[PDB]
C-alpha cells in the first residue's frame, strides 16, 4: 500500500507546494514525493533535500540522460497520487483509503475532490479525434464520470498512468481525461475530500488573473499539440482552438485533391468547416443581394441532400450561377480586373473558368462560383458537366450551413444525374 | 543487418527521401530504415509498406502508448546511421565499412561526408553550460572533430543515440554534436563518400528559402530551449540568443540575491553580461563627459584587479561617485524627480529605498548599472545609508581596465579591496558553489 | 509487485557491480536500484546516472541532511532484495516469482541461492546475547532456515528489514541473520537460482586473498560491536572474538562487586571463563607439584557444588592455601619480593590489600586466582588482614582434614570436606539452592 | 507541560557529574525530561531516578533492539532540546524558559548560556569550506552573535534541526554541532544567562582531567577526518592538520584516469597535500637553483602562477621544465637515471616509468611529486624527443614569478607561452572542478 504523491499542478511565481509536500511528510517522514516541472522553479521551491523527495525537470538538457525526463523512473510504488497546489494532507491514511476504493471499485482512477473555491465535479466527456473535438456535458452516472472540472486528488496505478501518451501535459485537468475517455476509462469521484491549504496560493487578485491568463495559453497550445480544434459543453458553448480569419487554414495547400487531415485518419477540422459555411452564407448574401441567381453545386448540394450541411471531409463549396448575370456583383466585375478584397476582408479572384472567394487574405478556404449559360435548353460552360435548364426553373429553398440556400428542384434527380444512383444514402467515406 | 538508416533532417513539402529509402532497399531489400518526423509528411511519403521500412511519430498524441514517441522503440540494430536528406546509397557496402572504422577506432561517432554542394567538413566545439556558450572553430586534430558542418551519415551505437536527452531536436546538425562534444565524445570524419539523389531536394532559390526559414528558426528555438546564449566561431562572429534591449532580461526579479542561475548551476548569461558591459561603458561615458567623480566599487572594482572584467556570475555594476558633483549630471537632477528614459533608451532612477542611483539598460531589460554617492566629512568618505573608507584612496584616481574599457578606480584599490572584503580577496574567488547553494538555501 | 533491488557486499577495488545493475535494467528499464557504501566508492562505480539507481552513502557528513544515510528513505517499494556482487539476472521476473512465494509462505523471509562457486545452504542458529555465543549447526526443517551460508538473494519487506537495529552491516550473511534469528524469524530457501556474474569479480588469487582478509576484518568487528564472543559450528569448530593471553580482559576494573557486563544484562564473556578456568587449572598443577595444600573457596567453592564450574557471572577464582606452605612454591618465594612472570606467562604477585597472592592469567590479561593464605591458631583457620566481606571469616580446621574431590573448571579440585555445611557457614543456609548476583543491593 | 528536553553527551564514564546535573534539573520541576545519551552503558553505574522522564538513550546497535532505539528523536517528544555540559548545575529556576523566550524573538536558529566553570562558553566565527577541507575559526566580529562557541555552553536549538542534521550527537558536540550549523549558515546567540557549575566539579584532578583530554583529543580527531575536515586554523594561524604527511601516504592514494578520488567527491585538493606539493616544489627548485640546473614554471604549474601565486587548487603536482644539456649537473638528477634516489632529506628522485621525465616525490611512503621535463634546442625550438613544442626565446631570458610562497623563474611574457600551450585567455578564465560533468564524463 505505498502511493507516491506527485505534484504537476503550480505556479512557479505563486504556490503552497512546500506547504504541500511538507503536510504529506509530516503524516509519514519517509513519504515518496515527486514535484515534476519543465524548467526548475524560480523563486526556489526550497523542498526538503531528503531522499524519498525528488523534483523531477521534464524538458530535455544537454547534461542529462534520456532517462533524467521520463517521469516513471522517479516513480517506484505501485500506485501514485496527483495532488493540486492548494491542498494538503491533515487526518492520516487517506491514500491508503484511496487505494483501496480503487482495488474494490471497477474504475481506474478514483478521485477525492480538495475543498477550495473549486472542488472536482463529475462530467461526461467524448473524445472524436476524426472531428477534432471533445464534448463535455452533465455525467448521468455520477460519482462514475469520464472527467473532473476543478480540484482533485486523483489516484491511479503507476503503469496506468506513465503508458499514457503524456501523462503529465498541462493542464492536468484537461490532458489526462481526455486520454482516459479515449481509453474508455472511468474515474469514481470518492467521497473523501483533501482539505485546503492553510495559506493558499493566488489569494490576491493580481496573481489569480495572471495565473488564469498562462493557464489558458497552456491549455491551448495543449489541445492544438493534441489534435482538438473545438470544445463544446452541453448547453451550446463552443472553445475554438483551431484558424480564424487572421490565420492561415489547418491544413495548406491540397494535392491530388486529398487534404492533409484524409490521411491522418481524420476528416476536415470543425475550425475550417465553421470559415467555409460563413463564407458561403457571405458569398450567398453578396449574390442575392446584387440579383445574381445561384444555387448549390456538387458536394454542397449533395451535402445539403444528405444532412444539410457541408459534407465533413470536404473542404470547399461549390455555387452553380448564371453567366448573365455575373455583371450585376460589384466584387465580380472587380474580381475580372484582378484581386478583389472587399471591405468584410474577403477575396474575390477569377484565376480558370470560375470565381473563387476566400475566407480572408490569410485563410484560404473558399467557395467556388461556376458560371452557366443556357444555348440549348441546356446549361453549359466552356472549359472543363452539362444539364438540362429545367432543373432550375424554378429552385427550391433547402437548408445548407445553417441558412435557407436555393437547389435546383428535384435535386436528389439532379443528384443521381452528376453522381450516379443512390448517391445520398451511400456516403463515400475516407478510408 | 547491423545499421538502421534514420532519416531526421528533411522537409515535407520539397524532399527527396522516397529516392533515399529506395537507394538503401536496393542494395538490402532486408536494411532496417526509419523515417522520423513530428507529424504526419505531406505530401504522403508513399514509403514501400515492408515490415523494415518504418514511419516514427513522434510528437505525443492522443490515442497512442507513451512508446510510439520513443525513437529507440523503431530501432532493433546495433547501430544508427543518421542520414539527411539529399544523400543516396550507391556503391554497396558502405554502412558495413562505417561500422568496421567504428569499432576499430576510438571515436563513438564515424562520419562519411555526402557529395552534395555543402559536404561536411570537420570542427572543432566546445559547450560551456556555466557561460551558456557554444564555441566553434577549425578543428586542430582533424580528421578527428567535435562537430560537423554539412551533409554528412553518422554513425553510431544506438545505446548512444538514444541515450542522450534529445536524440532527434532538430536540426540535428546542430543538436547532435552539441551534446555528443559535452560529454566528450569524438566523431571521426571518414574518406568515404555517399553520393547525392539524382533528383536533389530544394533545388529551387524559393525551397530554399523557405526551408532555410524554417531552419533557423528551429534552430533559434532549439538553443533557447537547451540554454544555449551565445555561438561563436574562432571567438568571433556572434551569434546571440538572449535578451537584448528590447527583451526582458534573462532571469528575472532576483529573491535571494541568488539569481535563477546559480539554482541552475550556472553563471550570468553572456547575453546580460554583455548589456552590463554596455551599460557601465554608457554611464562612464556620461558621468565623465558631465564632470562626475566616479570609481569602481564593491564586485566592479575586484573584478577589474582580477581579470579587468565583471565576475562572470556577478549580475550588475556598482560605482561610487561624489555627492556634491550629482549636480553636473542631468539624467542623474532628474533622476531624483522621477525616472528618466533619457535619449539613447537608458532608464536613470533614484532608488528611494537605499538614497542610491540606478541605471537600467533599458525599459523592459533590468540590468543596471548601481551608482553609490558618497560625501567627505573629516576626510573619510561615507554616506547616511547602509563600509565607509579614508578618502585618500580618491586621491588620486588611477586607471583600470574594466568590461572593454578604462575605468577610474581608488589608488592602491588592492589594499582598497582588502580592507572592503578581507585579505587575498583577489587571489581566492568565491566560486559558485551549487552543492552548498543546495543546502542554505 | 513492486521490487527495489538493494546490493551492499561488494569491493570498490575490485566488484562486478555495474555488470550486476545492468542485468537488472536489461528486464525492467525504470527497475529501481539501491547501491549502498559508507563512503564513496573509489575506483568510481560509472553506474548509469538515471534517477532509478540511486547511491546511498551511509556516512555521516556536514552537508547532508539525517535522511541521507538512512537507506530506508532510497525504497519506496513494499519489498527489497538483498542482492550480492558477482549474481546476475538473467530469467525475467524472478523478483516476482519472489514475491509471490513470501506472499504464500509464512516465512518473513525468502532465498534464492547465487549459481556462484559457494550457493546458499540452509543452517541453523541460536543467539544468546547473555552468554556472547552464536550457535550454527545443519537445519532440522531445511529448505526452512534460520539463516544462509554463501550467495543468495534475499527478499523481504521493507517496513521489516529497515525495522532492524543494523539491516545493512557488513557482512550482511552474518548481520543479517543474526539479527532476524534472534527476532524467531525463518528464511525460506526457494528452488530457484540467479546467474553469477559473467565476469566475476575478485578473479585472480591475489586480489581474492585481500577480499578474504578485509571480510574477516570486517566479520571481527561486527561480532565485537554485537557482543558475539563466540561462534561455534556444528562440527564442534569454535571461532573465538574476544580474549586471549595476548590481550586485555573484555571489562575491566569492577566497582560494586559487580562487573559492567551485569547491568548489561549479559554473562561473563566465554573466553574470559576459558582463561579463567585454564589459569584455575594451571595454578592448581603448581601448587599439587610444589606441595602447597590448597582447598576451592569461595564463590569458586560454590561453583564447584552447584555444577562443577565458575558461577557463570563471576570474574575470577578463588582458592585456600595454608600458609605455612607458600615457601613450598618457587612463584610464591619469589612473589613477595615482586610480581614474577613463570614459564608459562602467569604473573605472580603478592596483592596490594589484605596479604594475598594473585595469579594473573598473562602480562596483558588480568583474570587471575587469588591465593587466600590460612594458618590454623586452636583448631581455627585463620589470617591477620580482612576484606570486608561477608564470605571473609574463620572457619574450623576440621573441614581441612581431610580434604575432597570435587570437579571444578574441567578437572578434579580439592575442597573442604562437608562443603555443604562449608558454604552456609560462609554464605548462609541454602546457598547452593538460591543463586544471586555478587551484590544485589545494586543489581539482583 | 515541559517545552524542553535536556540531553546530556558530552561526560566522561569514569569522571563525571552527570548524575548531580540530572538531580538539579528534577528539582526545579521533577517532571522535567532529561535524556543521557552514551555509545555504551556507562560504566560506573549513572543510577539516575527510574521514572518515565529520564531515560538513557544508547547510540549503539544491538542485536536485540528495534531502529528506533539509537535514534536519539526517538527520546525527545518536546519541541525544544538543551544540550547541557556535564559540570553544569540547575539552580535559579525557569533559566530553561528563558532561553526559549529569547529563542523564539530573535532571528538565531541556536541559543546558549555559559556554564560558570572554568571555561565558559566564548564566542567565536568559524568558516567551513568542504572544498578545501578547512575549518577557518576566529574572533567573533558581531557577538554576542557567532558561529561557533568554544568553552562550556547549555545549547538550546529546535528538536527538528537538531535531529535533522546528519551528526547531530557526534563527539565532541562542541565541535561537530557548530561545523554543521555553520555550514547551514546558522548562528547562534550567546545570552547572557549562566548556569551554574556542579558542586562537585567532574575531573577535579590533573590526572583525571590528562584521560579525559586525551580521549577527547582522540575523538576529535577521529570526527573531523571522517568529515573530511584536514585543516583547523586560528585566525589563518595555529595550524592544526589532520590529513597526510611525510610518513604517511597521500590522500587521495593512486590516481585513475587523471581524476583524483577527491573530485569525484565535489572538494578540491586537500590542503594537507597542497601544502607537502609546496615544500616539495621549493625544496627542487633550490637543490636545481644551488645545482646550476636552469628550470621554469610549466604547464598548470605557470598557470597557477600567473594566475593566482600558487597551485591551482585542484590540482595535485608540479610541472617544471629543464635544460637536458643541464641533467648532469645535479647529483640527485645524475643518480635518478640509474635507479630510484632516495635523497638525504626524504626526497625521491625518479626516471619516469617513459616518456622520458623525472619525478622527485615528496618522501618514500607520499607520492605527492614534482615533475621534471627536460628540453633542448633543435634550431630555434624546444624539443623532448618523447607538452607542446616552442621558441627557445621565451627562455632567453627568464623572469621572477611568485609561486607557493617563494619566487620561482618563468617564461619571459609567460602570458604568451601559457596562450601558446593552453588556448587564449587562459589565465582569465578559471573553470573549477564541475562534479555533475564529471558525473556524465566518468
Ligand atoms: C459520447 O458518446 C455517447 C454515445 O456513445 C453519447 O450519447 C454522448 O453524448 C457522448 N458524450 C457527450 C458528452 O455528448
Ligand atoms: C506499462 O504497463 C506494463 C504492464 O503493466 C508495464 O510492464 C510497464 O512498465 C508500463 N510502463 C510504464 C510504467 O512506463
Ligand atoms: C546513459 O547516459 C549517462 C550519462 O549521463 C550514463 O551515466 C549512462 O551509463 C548511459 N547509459 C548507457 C547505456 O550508455
Ligand atoms: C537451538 O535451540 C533449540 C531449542 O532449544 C535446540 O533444540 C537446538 O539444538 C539448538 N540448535 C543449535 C544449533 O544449538
Ligand atoms: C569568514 O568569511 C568572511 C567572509 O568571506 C570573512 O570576512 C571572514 O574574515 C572569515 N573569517 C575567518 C575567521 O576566516
Ligand atoms: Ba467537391
Ligand atoms: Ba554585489
Ligand atoms: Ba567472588
Ligand atoms: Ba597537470
Ligand atoms: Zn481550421
Ligand atoms: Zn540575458
Ligand atoms: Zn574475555
Ligand atoms: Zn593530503
Amino acid at each position: 500500500p505505498r502511493v507516491t504523491v506527485l505534484v504537476r499542478e503550480f505556479e512557479a511565481f505563486d504556490n503552497a507546494v512546500p506547504e504541500l509536500v511538507d503536510s504529506f511528510l509530516q503524516q509519514d517522514p519517509a513519504q515518496p514525493v515527486v514535484v515534476a516541472a519543465d524548467t526548475l522553479p524560480y523563486p526556489p521551491l526550497a523542498l526538503p533535500r531528503i531522499p524519498n523527495v525528488r523534483l523531477a525537470l521534464l524538458q530535455p538538457a544537454l547534461d542529462r540522460p534520456a532517462a533524467a525526463s521520463r517521469p516513471e523512473t522517479y516513480v517506484a510504488t505501485e500506485f501514485v497520487a496527483l495532488v493540486p497546489d492548494g491542498a494538503r494532507a491533515e487526518a492520516p491514511g487517506l491514500l491508503e483509503r484511496m487505494v483501496e476504493a480503487l482495488r474494490a471499485g471497477s474504475a481506474r482512477l478514483v478521485a477525492a475532490p480538495v475543498a477550495t473555491a473549486n472542488p472536482a465535479r463529475c462530467l461526461a466527456l467524448n473524445v472524436s479525434l476524426r472531428e477534432w473535438t471533445a464534448r463535455y456535458g452533465a455525467a448521468p452516472a455520477a460519482p462514475r464520470c469520464d472527467a473532473l472540472d476543478g480540484d482533485a486528488v486523483v489516484l491511479l496505478r503507476a503503469r496506468d498512468l506513465f503508458n499514457l501518451s503524456a501523462p503529465l501535459a498541462r493542464p492536468v485537468g484537461t490532458s489526462l481525461f481526455l486520454q482516459t475517455a479515449l481509453r474508455g476509462w472511468a474515474v469514481q469521484l470518492l467521497d473523501l475530500t483533501f482539505a485546503a491549504a492553510r495559506q493558499p496560493p493566488l489569494a490576491t487578485a493580481h496573481a489569480r488573473w495572471k495565473a488564469e491568463r498562462e493557464g489558458r495559453a497552456r491549455r491551448a497550445a495543449l489541445l492544438r499539440a493534441l489534435g482538438i480544434r473545438l470544445v463544446s459543453w452541453e448547453g451550446g458553448r463552443l472553445e475554438w482552438f483551431g484558424c480564424n480569419k487572421e490565420t492561415t487554414r489547418c491544413f495548406g495547400t491540397v494535392v491530388g485533391d486529398t487534404p492533409a487531415y484524409l490521411y491522418e485518419e481524420r476528416w476536415t477540422p470543425p475550425c475550417c468547416l465553421r470559415a467555409l459555411r460563413e463564407t458561403a452564407r457571405y458569398v450567398v448574401g453578396v449574390l442575392e443581394a446584387a440579383g445574381v441567381r445561384y444555387w448549390l453545386e456538387g458536394g454542397s448540394l449533395l451535402g445539403a441532400a444528405r444532412h444539410g450541411d457541408i459534407i465533413p471531409w470536404d473542404y470547399d463549396v461549390d455555387l452553380g450561377i448564371y453567366l448573365e448575370d455575373v455583371g450585376n456583383c460589384e466584387q465580380l466585375r472587380g474580381a475580372e480586373a484582378g484581386s478583389v478584397v472587399d471591405e468584410r476582408g474577403f477575396v474575390w479572384e477569377k484565376a480558370g473558368d470560375f470565381f473563387r472567394v476566400q475566407y480572408s487574405e490569410s485563410n484560404h478556404l473558399h467557395v467556388d462560383l461556376w458560371p452557366f449559360y443556357p444555348r440549348n435548353g441546356v446549361m453549359t460552360k466552356d472549359t472543363w458537366v452539362e444539364f438540362p435548364e429545367h432543373f432550375l426553373q424554378p429552385l427550391v429553398p433547402l437548408p445548407f450551413a445553417g441558412f435557407v440556400a436555393q437547389a435546383p428542384n428535384n435535386y436528389r434527380r439532379f443528384l443521381e444525374l452528376k453522381f450516379g444512383p443512390g448517391v445520398i444514402e451511400n456516403p463515400q467515406y475516407p478510408n
